[PDB]
């Protein structure tokens, strides 16, 4: 198994799940100048830009590594956010339409 096609399959995979995030709220990470407490009960911020840098500096070697922080992204909002706010349902929506988008992605990486 290349390293390559991997690398390509993954950049693809995030842009589809980025494309997601139409309000583009975890494009960067959490403002901690603008949300002071959020670090009291999130131990891993993650965020799209925090993710491509990690593809790029060639951390995520298997599609769990990158699975991982995607889900992160996720699920940090949800424990981060009261369930009323749309903040809360982006990460909902993200989860429920990334799943059929990261489900073909693994299927072609298990191909290589
Ligand atoms: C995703 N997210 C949060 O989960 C919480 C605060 C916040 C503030 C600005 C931008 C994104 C934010």
């Amino acid at each position: 198994m290349q390293l390559t096609p991997f690398l390509i399959l993954l950049r693809k995979t995030l842009e589809q799940l980025q494309e997601k995030d139409t309000g583009n709220i975890f494009s960067e990470p959490v403002p901690l100048s603008e949300v002071p407490d959020y670090l009291d009960h999130i131990k891993k911020p993650m965020d799209f830009f925090t993710m491509k840098q990690n593809l790029e500096a060639y951390r995520y070697l298997n599609f769990d590594d990158f699975e991982e922080d995607f889900n992160l992204i996720v699920s940090n909002c949800l424990k981060y956010n009261a369930k009323d706010t749309i903040f809360y349902r982006a990460a909902v929506r993200l989860r429920e339409q990334g799943g059929a988008v990261l489900r073909q992605a693994r299927r072609q990486a298990e191909k290589m």
